[PDB]
């Protein structure tokens, strides 16, 4: 760690704090995550080091010293949460929303093909640069707003589909400029989802009633139309969103399939206006 000069804290990760730092030697500016060691964690983290893709934040180095664990990542200047707040008056242009969604799906498709899940996607961990790129941060390391219903209902062996759900929630949020399901407790999160998408049943989600935390006593709400949920998103966008928000994880669209959706027929790569 003495090889690094901390510049400033850039947030509080799930395991440790993240700092912008300078490699006293190389001169490199990086993001340093201090975790906060199990041999299994060491080995697992080491494998993530080989998982390289344009839309995944590069894990540069893993430093286990003093029985301490630091993760050195490439540094990006802004995150999507800040960008969304900055764009709150006018909203992010549709072409940029589409480009970002497309890139994130490419990132997920890659991770998922390698059997790596994110599990905790949220705007704060989607990082952007001046070139119009967006990257997933914290993939494989593992607010309730983005949590998939199967996680809330106590499924222990959830799948890659949880990331598609989180990303669909983020897509909606970019479009409307409001969080889709801003729950403040696990039950409030679940019920917010039910109020909008309808209380799930065996018809739309076989096996739902046998899940660990399902209760027959859950209120039965009817489903709302997406036209009410994400105006003014066009029919291609609404159709994709609906697929990303399917209750049954086995029915939910995969990242790979989503990339082929008609919504992306006219995708481009615009450059955002960033104030750093
Ligand atoms: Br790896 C990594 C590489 N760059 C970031 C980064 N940069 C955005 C930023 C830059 N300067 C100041 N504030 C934010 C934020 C977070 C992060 C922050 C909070 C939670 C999760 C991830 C992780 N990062």
């Amino acid at each position: 760690m003495e090889n690094f000069q901390k510049v400033e804290k850039i947030g509080e990760g799930t395991y440790g704090v993240v700092y912008k730092a300078r490699n006293k030697l190389t001169g490199e500016v990086v993001a340093l995550k201090k975790i906060r060691v199990p041999s299994t964690a060491i080995r697992e983290i080491s494998l993530l080091k080989e998982l390289n893709h344009p839309n995944i934040v590069k894990l540069l180095d893993v430093i286990h010293t003093e029985n301490k664990l630091y993760l050195v990542f490439e540094f990006l200047h802004q995150d999507l949460k800040k960008f969304m707040d900055a764009s709150a008056l006018t909203g992010i242009p549709l072409p940029l929303i589409k480009s970002y969604l497309f890139q994130l799906l490419q990132g997920l498709a890659f991770c998922h093909s390698h059997r790596v899940l994110h599990r905790d996607l949220k705007p704060q961990n989607l990082l952007i640069n001046t070139e119009g790129a967006i990257k997933l941060a914290d993939f494989g390391l593992a607010t309730l707003w983005y949590r998939a219903p199967e996680i809330l209902l106590g499924c222990k062996y959830y799948s890659t589909a949880v990331d598609i759900w989180s990303l669909g929630c983020i897509f909606a949020e970019m479009v409307t400029r409001r969080a889709l399901f801003p729950g403040d407790s696990e039950i409030d999160q679940l019920f917010r989802i039910f109020r909008t998408l309808g209380t799930p049943d065996e018809v739309v989600w076989p096996g739902v009633t046998s899940m660990p935390d399902y209760k027959p006593s859950f209120p039965k709400w009817a489903r709302q139309d997406f036209s009410k949920v994400v105006p003014p998103l066009d029919e291609d966008g609404r159709s994709l969103l609906s697929q990303m928000l399917h209750y049954d994880p086995n029915k939910r669209i995969s990242a790979k399939a989503a990339l082929a959706h008609p919504f992306f027929q006219d995708v481009t790569k615009p450059v955002p206006h960033l104030r750093l």
